[PDB]
């Protein structure tokens, strides 16, 4: 890497994603190629989330990518929010279409006409569906690989229930899974919370979210969201049923929306990435251990050394360790070391002639760089132990970094100074869209930051379920105009 | 509805009542419900495992292609141009230049391939992606849709020999998907110049036969693109021997789509609904209480799960057993396992094969052995029934008279063929229309073309 994370974050990130062979650029702005190395991380997330949502009775399906103008516009505030971000198809080949069709930014308006048909009685509920698909949003934002892309891969779950209580329970169940995806797969701590009125999903009653923190830039980012849509969509799409207990009266179904994207991968890079490259949490690493021959003798001797490497490979494969042996003749060991370091492989396994004769090998951790000499027979258990430990250290390091960078302020003045220290702050909040808009403008106007940093106002992240402090009985919004409703997390963001 | 009568009405009834398909307000777009999507997942699980053994890696490229990139190979762009959907505005803001939704990702991927190949050390590159594509004939669920799910594999090699091997390896994997998984026989073959992939040297294909409509359909294709794209996209490496000599990479691309599920429906489906090949069925056995009773059902559930039989126990109280019979029947579950009091008392149960409707009383102790044995038999039966069907409906013919007669009886036929595009072009006109399906690798028989003017036996038929 030429660039350093502390010196220039953008250049560092740009170098990490390309040199790790995760991302390649496209000639369409905001669109990035997910090379195998990146894609494998997404596949690992998929394997885990899928198993978990199957336990909850959720089933996979595939809905069409195209939505009609009529369907898109059925729920009025939802379409109002998304109409500018929607890409329109207006012609096939040379023929203009009679009616333009929209690429889904989100599949509520695609799926709910089908839900209307399928729900004929109360027995038809609940309906729990999920799809893994691509979606396109032309947002007015600066695009960054993974974090903010014009096209993105995601999953979207859409559920429908007879009662609000049943729907409410699912929301938090999904939000916990997302937390698990971040915390125990990616070793990233998150803050569960409820979005404010201004930042909540258009068309839902309420939105839950997980917020992650990137130490380097001092900014927070949304990891995933789970919404309760109430009956806003069911009244518009006529997803209705007759309650046995309430004769002759049509009930509207209660609905939830939940989504998680390839943004995760960017967050993982920003949080754990270092100046030697990418750092993969062992849980999501395509390759957990890479075996490299050293000290390359006769043709027979070279073959035997290769055979030793491949035996290690077999041993690790048998204990469910994901392992590759880099046996290429064309690259020197040193080249290989750097290459795999750049890609963030958790463990490098070094094997030379002297080590083979001595019945030992060298393990090098990616997180710390600790070199360690292990006995040949203790390979499975020791490396398994090291991998388990790398995961904990990454999560531990990040948890400590989150803990100290999230603090409490009770004045606008206090809020400003801490924010400009590269921190996120829980403040007492009115909850009004006016309070929030004013804060955005003010935190930017009064901001004091380093010579390069551009003007960036703070926005709400979430109203935490578990705030650091309880709200003082008579406390007021930092604006001073009205009383505080809840402690709310605020910060610079994406 | 009935298959032998109104086939279009029958097909619509089967895909909806099996809960595979729902209709959409955009023409030629159909919702894959879980039941349909599970088959695709089963297909994907198999095929994905197989291509990994060959060193293929998964990835994801963008859905959008620039006008410039799409036009780089003139043959390829000319053929695809009329069926490309164009995005021209986001919200109410007209784009400076239109961008196209991919009908296929050759023109999206190969610019990247050019950058990643600096030496012959960088080859081979073998990438697959599971994604959707859009191609704008009247739409049919599964068989001919405006949007469809597929995999597309794109490979690049230093040598032609290496590429040629993979083409046929992939083709055999497609054949396995159809034959081993879906119990559908297919004909491996080569496309003619007329019907080959635009921008490729040669196209291999598997052909499946839908008896009901007397129509053939391409199951999957594998192309050797040779140097046609690499020349246009400058995917080059330095000659290892000759200084200052550029070499062009040899390339292949291969694809399989959700059309498989349509072919499965049309071939094995009957008048009682959908029939699922057990190998690809997410629910192999369904247990239904008839007439305590539930505990015995669960023992069966547990016993079957232990031997890797995919089983569901429908112990719902709010639907009758009669409803459940029809529901899972329409869904084509291979085996139903009825368990009522009398049979429960007598330590037995009745197993009903989906395909033949056969009823068998089975001792409790022999469930794992017997049901597994039944599943394999249904799979073989299905393949055997369709094999025979194909043999009857595909024949040899040497004259337009004999040929035309066979085509009129809803069959496909292998004919000696000139190979000329115009002869083929003529053939369609005369027969209306019958098109070339493939030149079989293993033709039935070993002369002059039907046009009488001027190569190989070529399978011909009415096509989707
Ligand atoms: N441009 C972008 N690049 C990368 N990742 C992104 C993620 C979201 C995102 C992620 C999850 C949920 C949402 S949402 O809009 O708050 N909710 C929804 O869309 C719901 C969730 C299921 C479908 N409707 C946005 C929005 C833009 C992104
Ligand atoms: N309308 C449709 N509905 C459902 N399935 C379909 C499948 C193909 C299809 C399947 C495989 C390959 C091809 S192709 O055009 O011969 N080849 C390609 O597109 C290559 C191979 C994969 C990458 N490009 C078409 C074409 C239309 C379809």
């Amino acid at each position: 890497l030429e660039a350093k994370k502390e010196e220039n974050l953008a250049d560092w990130y740009s170098q990490v994603i390309t040199k790790s062979e995760m991302i390649e650029y496209h000639d369409i702005s905001g669109c990035y190629i997910l090379r195998p190395w990146a894609y494998a991380i997404w596949e690992a997330i998929k394997d885990f989330f899928d198993a978990e949502i199957k336990k909850l009775g959720v089933e996979n399906c595939y809905f069409p990518m195209f939505v009609s103008q009529s369907a898109l516009e059925k729920e009025k505030t939802h379409v109002a929010d998304f109409a500018p971000e929607v890409a329109w198809v207006t012609r096939s080949g040379k023929t203009e279409l009679a009616e333009p069709i929209a690429i889904r930014p989100t599949s509520e308006t695609v799926m709910y006409p089908a839900y209307a048909k399928w729900v004929q009685s109360h027995r038809d509920l609940p309906i729990k569906l999920n799809q893994w698909c691509n979606v396109v949003r032309w947002e007015f934002k600066h695009p960054q690989p993974f974090l903010r892309t014009r096209e993105f891969l995601w999953q979207e779950g859409h559920s429908a229930f007879a009662t609000m209580e049943e729907a409410a329970e699912e929301v938090l169940q999904i939000l916990d899974l997302y937390a698990q995806v971040y915390e125990e797969l990616l070793a990233i701590p998150v803050v569960k919370g409820r979005k404010t009125e201004k930042e909540k999903f258009a068309g839902g009653d309420y939105t839950t979210t997980i917020e992650a923190f990137i130490s380097a830039s001092g900014r927070a980012i949304q990891g995933g969201t789970s919404h309760h849509l109430g009956q806003n969509f069911s009244k518009m799409f006529e997803i209705v049923f007759e309650d046995p207990k309430i004769p002759g009266e049509k009930q509207f179904a209660y609905q939830n929306s939940w989504g998680l994207t390839t943004r995760t991968i960017g967050v993982m890079t920003m949080v754990h990435g270092d100046n030697m490259g990418l750092v993969l949490p062992p849980r999501v690493a395509c390759v957990q251990v890479v075996i490299i021959p050293c000290g390359i003798l006769s043709e027979e001797d070279k073959e035997a050394l290769i055979a030793k490497c491949n035996d290690y490979r077999r041993r690790l494969l048998s204990v469910n360790i994901r392992v590759r042996a880099d046996l290429r003749d064309n690259y020197s060991p040193g080249w290989k070391f750097n290459h795999w370091e750049l890609k963030g492989v958790p463990i490098r396994l070094e094997v030379g002639p002297r080590d083979m004769k001595s019945c030992q090998f060298v393990a090098v951790r990616r997180d710390t760089g600790e070199k360690l000499t292990v006995a040949e027979n203790e390979a499975e258990t020791k490396l398994q132990a090291i991998l388990e430990d790398i995961q904990v250290t990454l999560f531990t390091r990040a948890s400590e970094d989150l803990k100290t960078h999230m603090v409490v302020a009770n004045t606008m003045e206090d809020f400003q100074k801490i924010l400009d220290s590269g921190k996120i702050v829980q403040i007492p909040f009115c909850g009004e869209i006016d309070c929030e808009d004013w804060i955005k403008k003010t935190t930017a106007r009064d901001q004091d930051l380093e010579p390069g940093a551009p003007s960036m106002g703070a926005k709400s992240l979430c109203i935490p379920f578990k705030p650091l402090c309880e709200l003082q009985p008579g406390a007021k919004c930092v604006c001073g105009k009205n009383p505080a409703k809840y402690y709310t997390l605020f910060g610079r963001s994406y």
